[PDB]
C-alpha cells in the first residue's frame, strides 16, 4: 500500500473504538510497520493484543505528560527503530496536547528519515503545527494536524484513519504545516 | 489504484506543463478513466494527444465562459459517461476598471458552481469536485457552500490551494507530483471524510 | 563513470542532508574513490557510517580553523593515497562586514588545504569550494581567492574552482535546485569534462516554477 | 551517453576545425541526436559530410541572419524532429550610418531562434550560445533564461578563449565537453550563466 516502507509510531490506541485504533488500522492495510504507546500499565496488555493483531510487537509506556517518559519512550524505540518515519499523537480533551506534541518532536528528532511526517489529532484555540512545521522543514520532516468532527455530519473511524493514513505517507508531501479538517459526510 | 472505478473529467489542459495535466497523471496513474476538455479550438489536437498519453478518447469543447457550452459539454458527454464521478476545475485567466458592460472576471468561482449545477444529475453517490488555486481577500467559502449545497445528495467539493510549483522567511516549492497525488486523493474514497475545505499544497522547504 | 581513477576527498560531510554528502554521492555514482573528513569526534561515526554506504574506509577527522589539523588530515592522508585527484571544500559561515566576520577563515582554509596536499596532487587534480545561500556574505564576499589559486596551481596541473549555489530543495524570481543538480555540476567540475574550466565560479541557482 | 535521448541541433559548422564540430563531436560520443545547419550553399556538402560522420542525415539550410530564414528552418526541423531537446549557436554609431535605425544589435539570432523553436522545446531543453575595455559583454542570456525557464527551458553562454592557437590555450575537446555538459541533466541546476572556457596552462 501507500504507506509501504514507512515505520509510524501510534500513540492513544486504548481500546478498539479509539479514534488512534481506526488511524492504526488504516496505516496497517497500506502495508505500514506500526509502534504502539500504553498510557498506563492497565492497558498494557490490551494494547499489545491490539498491536499483535497489526503484526507489531513494539509497545512501550509513554504518559506524554511527563517529558521524561517520552525521552524514555525514543531511548527505547532506537534500540528496535534505529530511524522511523513519524507519530500519530492522539492524546484528546490547556497548552498539555500542544506542548506534548513539540515535546515528542524535539525528542525523536535525531531519529527522523528525511520525507517523516508528525500528525496530531485535535477532536479560541488555533493549533499550532505552523511554527513546528517552519522548524522541522529545512531537515525534510512534515507537520500536520487533523482536527476530526464527531465519530448533521458524522464521521466514520475509516474515514479518519485514511485521511490520517495518507497525511502520513509520501502522497501528502506537499503538504505540511496544515490542518485538515475532516468533518465531512452528511448521512 | 485508489482511483479504480473513478470517471474524472479534467479541465484545463493546455500544454504537458498545465497543473491540470499533472493532475489528471497522478490520477491516470491510480486507475481512473479520463475526460478532458478544450478551452480553444487551436487546443482540440494537443489536448487529444495528451489524452491519449493517458489512453482517454474523451476530449470535449467547453468554454467556462459561456453557461451554454458548459451544458453543451455535459449534453456531449452524457452520451459516452451517462454517469460520472466528479471533476478537476482547473482554469484561471488595461484600460482603468471603471468600463461599460463586463462580467468583471467572475470565472472559477462562478464557473466552478456552473459545472457543478449543469452535471448535477449525471453524479455518482461519493463524487468529488475539486477546484485548484495556483491586498488579496480571494480566500472564498464558495467551497463551503457548494459542499453543503451538494453533501445531501453524496457529492463532496473541496479545494486545492497550490504554492510555487517546481517545472523541473520561508520559501516553499511544492512539485507537480505533490499537487497530483493531493489532488487524486481528493477525488478519491480515501478523502470521503473531507468535504468543503481548502487543502493548502505549499511543503518543500530548502536546507540550511 | 566520468569520475573513474579519481580519489577525491570530500570535506563537510555532517547528515545525509549536507550539500558534501550529496556531492559525494553524485562522484560515488560516477566512479570516484572518496575519502572523507569530520570536524568533530562526534560526527566521526555518522560519517564513517556515510563514507561505508559509499565504499569508503578513508574517514579522517579535520578542523580546518587549526593549520596542524590540517597538516595531519594530509599526513595520514598521504598513508592510504600518496597521491590524490583533488578535493570537494565545504565548510559554513548596514555594514554588518564592518564587523568582525571571523570566516575568511573559510577563504583561508581553502588555500591552506591546497598548500598541505600540493605534493600529493595528481596532474589533472581540481579542487572545487563550495558556498551557499540559504549585506550578508555576498557583497565585499565575493572574490578572487578562486582566480588567484588557479593561476598558482594551473602550471603544475590542477585546476581551482568554486559552486555557488542557489536555495537546494531540502527533498525576485525564485529559484530552487536540486542536491542532484548541485552533486552533477560538483562531480563535472572534479573530472576531465572540466579540463578548460579554471578559476571560475559556477553558478549554480536554476530551477523556476511555473506561472 | 550523458547525452542519450537528446535531440541537439548544431548551428555554425563550416569545417571540421570548426569550435562548433567539435561541440558536435563530443555531443555525439555522449549519445545525443544531431541536426546540422548550413549557413551558405556552398557549405550544403561540406555539413551533409560531417553530419553523416556522426549518424545524421538532418542538415538543413539556415542564415541566422535573416528572421525568415530561422522560421524556415524550424518548419523544416519539425518535420523529422516534431520535438528537440535544445541547440548550440555557434555564430562568427560613425552617426553617419547613412541615417539608418543601425539595425537594432548584433547576436539577436539567438533570441530569434528561441523563439521560433519555443514550441518544440521539450521539458529539460537546455539552449547554448558560444562566445569567441569594450565590456560589452552583456548577459541577454540572463533575461533569456529568466524568460523560458517557467517553461523547463535553460539557456546558457560559453565564453571561450582562444582555441589552441589551432598562455593559457583552450582544446576543441575542452570546449566541446562542457558543451556537451550545458546541455545535458547534468546541468540541470545551471541556468542564465556566462561559462568561461578558458583553461589550459601550457
Amino acid at each position: 500500500g501507500f504507506l509501504s516502507g514507512k515505520r509510524i509510531l501510534i500513540t492513544g490506541v486504548a481500546s478498539k473504538l479509539s479514534i488512534a485504533y481506526g488511524i492504526a488500522q488504516a496505516m496497517h492495510r497500506e502495508g505500514a510497520e506500526l509502534a504502539f504507546t500504553y498510557q498506563n500499565e492497565k492497558l498494557k496488555g490490551r494494547v499489545e493484543e491490539f498491536a499483535a493483531a497489526l503484526g507489531s510487537d513494539i509497545v512501550l509506556p509513554c504518559d506524554v505528560a511527563e517529558d521524561e517518559s517520552i525521552t524514555a519512550l525514543f531511548t527505547e524505540l532506537e534500540k528496535v527503530w534505529p530511524k522511523f518515519d513519524g507519530f500519530v499523537h492522539s492524546i484528546g480533551f490547556h497548552d498539555i496536547s500542544a506542548y506534548s506534541f513539540v515535546a515528542m518532536a524535539k525528542a525523536c528528532r535525531g531519529m527522523l528519515n528525511p520525507g517523516s511526517a508528525l500528525l496530531t489529532l485535535s477532536y479560541s484555540l488555533e493549533a499550532n503545527v505552523r511554527y513546528m512545521a517552519n522548524a522541522m522543514g529545512p531537515e525534510g520532516v512534515r507537520v500536520n494536524a487533523i482536527s476530526a468532527g464527531p465519530i448533521r455530519r458524522t464521521v466514520t473511524i475509516e474515514d479518519v484513519g485514511n485521511s490520517a493514513a495518507f497525511l502520513c505517507s509520501n502522497l501528502s508531501a506537499g503538504i505540511s504545516g496544515e490542518v485538515v479538517h475532516v468533518d465531512g459526510g452528511f448521512n
